[PDB]
């Protein structure tokens, strides 16, 4: 252990793309806990000389989520004998901490339009469009995505842009419209239709493109606080194997940063058929 | 630095329910080894270095080869 | 390792390669380059008040035997390689110059002593086996020690220090005897018949000692050229082994010295000799 | 130093000829190996515990006390590698010597045998300053019947065995047999870190 040195970490140009999509999806943030909803739809009478039917209804939803940042296990371990001998590890830790703050921004996105967590549950963009059934199968043509983008439009609320899962963005370029015009090209930015697409990794999502607008996204704060005394084990080595974490500093911070986000339903997205 | 050196940093993410703080930090590093040497000059400029020291014009062709 | 250092070492054994040089001396120390002649003796007595009468002697020394240093093989070409490539393996190079010339010293004073590989005819054990002999490291005897003290009385010759190597050392200091007379050892050297001497490192056996009388000490210098010419008579085995032809490369220092010593009338010897 | 420090390179020089120039070269490193620990007292130390927090004299002696098991640590680490072998490090003076070759014997003593030790030394070509001797050894050490007596001291400040001045360490050992030392490096980070 902590025999050859390697005096090098990697950083930037991998979290600033998780960090950008999170912030094009635009949503109002609030700081006191709970949600309050608005009354909608109202019965009205046609018949003359009746008082006929009057009935109004009314409509009311709270909102509330905790989100914290795991701690690292495996790979902190390694680093507790390396921060004692290198001031570099000191100086990795702070650039570690900007990785899991982008990190917890992806995993909040991946819960909703990927499905793949358990973060937002009930207010899911996948969830509400397996509900709905508005996704199509198999591959999108390049005249299919005209009609299910206008299709959107005039059932719910317009989009300004489509989300990308990178491979999903290569397949789209490829294709050409019918018109004299170049399909999904990116000169210095990508545009499904006028507005800038919003890159981002998902494990569960691979091929399809979901258009949403009306999106809230809230946060409490920043994700930062100080580590002392070893909780949840899961991998140790450096003299003698331990089942529970005990004894000495914490090998790694764990960051609590609430975060709760509401689903409108818009999203439509694509999914392909296997025979 | 002789030879060559590259150091590369991986996190891993944390669990949504709060419990218990999860650490184990990856890392890696890359190493290349052997550097290719120049050739020597042999024969065909051998044959130029002497009419090099008797004529003028020889004299700069040597030091724009 | 195939020309490769991380980090370099530093040198065992300094101030016993230190010592060895200033052992090496009985009779001054003077720039010449080749052996200068002897100072006149010329006998002088009263005898009686009306009559003088002086001798005269005349003493006169020539000229022969020179210092040579050779280029370091197998060991020197792998260090080439690194001192090329490595800037720390190249002031390694320069620090161990002055190791070599150290021991360039005590190669010298060690052939002259002892197995008579010198260039210089008559000196140490070689003037005491072509001559007469003193001493005979054949028999050991307490006895004979003071016996060995009683013959150098006789022969007239004056000893300052009695050079012994660190084998024959801690044999001559631990010894069974019915009375022991002038030893020291608990001061600062262990004296044989009643005097302080220097240890230098030697080839020698551990049965019998050697005394020094007095003898001439020549120098012209340590390391003049720092190119080496190409490699067909040493012996490679690093890398690549050489035989015939070899590339411009530097890989040892070459030194340039002159060395000459003065033949000595009476010197204690001692030759081992099966019974 | 965090580890252990490469060791000093040779390199053997000799003049041989007048015209012929030939240099040895010679490599030594040395690899980290064992770290130093401390452990906190047992059942002392808890009793002591309530009366520095009540009194303000048993605290000051408890700062106090600090000091000497930091003098105590130094001592515990320097008699487990000399004696007994109870060391986190492998090969250290009565350990090295059970391993590679035995120089010395503490079964048998004689006054001649002590004499001999000395010329197998001598055939080994090893330097020493101070040979580390205990208490009790010493006291067997200082009074001997011999025939013939020489380089003792004594009297002036310490009881040399072969011609040099050694001081005296407490350690667990036999009365029987003497140990000496040679060339064993030393490291150190420092004393009391955590309260």
């Amino acid at each position: 252990k902590d025999g050859t040195l390697m005096n090098e970490f990697t950083t930037p140009i991998l979290q600033e793309v998780m960090e950008n999509s999170k912030i094009m999806q635009l949503g109002k943030y609030e700081p006191m806990e709970g949600t309050e909803k608005k009354f909608t739809f109202w019965a009205d009478k046609p018949g003359a000389y009746w008082v006929g039917e009057g009935q109004k209804i009314e409509t009311s939803k709270a909102t509330w989520v905790n989100a914290t940042m795991r701690a690292f296990k495996l790979g902190v371990i390694l680093p507790v004998t390396k921060e004692f001998l290198n001031y570099t590890y000191s100086q990795f830790f702070e650039e570690m901490k900007p990785m899991i703050a982008e990190a917890f921004y992806k995993k909040f996105d991946e819960a909703g339009i990927l499905n793949q967590g358990n973060n937002p549950f009930g207010k899911s963009i996948a969830q509400s469009i397996e509900k709905t059934n508005k996704v199509i199968k198999g591959d999108f043509t390049q005249d299919n995505i005209i009609d299910l983008e206008a299709l959107l439009e005039d059932d719910e609320l317009e989009a300004n842009a489509f989300i990308s899962k990178t491979q999903n963005r290569s397949l789209l370029r490829k294709i050409v419209d019918p018109e004299t015009k170049e399909r999904i090209y990116d000169r210095n930015s990508d545009s499904l239709d006028g507005l800038p697409v919003v890159n981002l990794k998902s494990s569960n999502l691979k091929r399809g493109e979901l258009i949403t607008g009306d999106f809230d996204k809230l946060i409490y704060g920043i994700p930062q606080l100080i580590e002392y005394k070893i909780d949840e084990t899961a991998q140790l080595s450096t003299v003698k194997n331990e089942d529970g974490t005990p004894v000495n500093l914490f090998e790694q911070d764990m960051v609590a940063l609430r975060a709760t986000m509401h689903v409108a339903l818009h999203i439509a997205d694509d999914k392909a058929f296997a025979k």
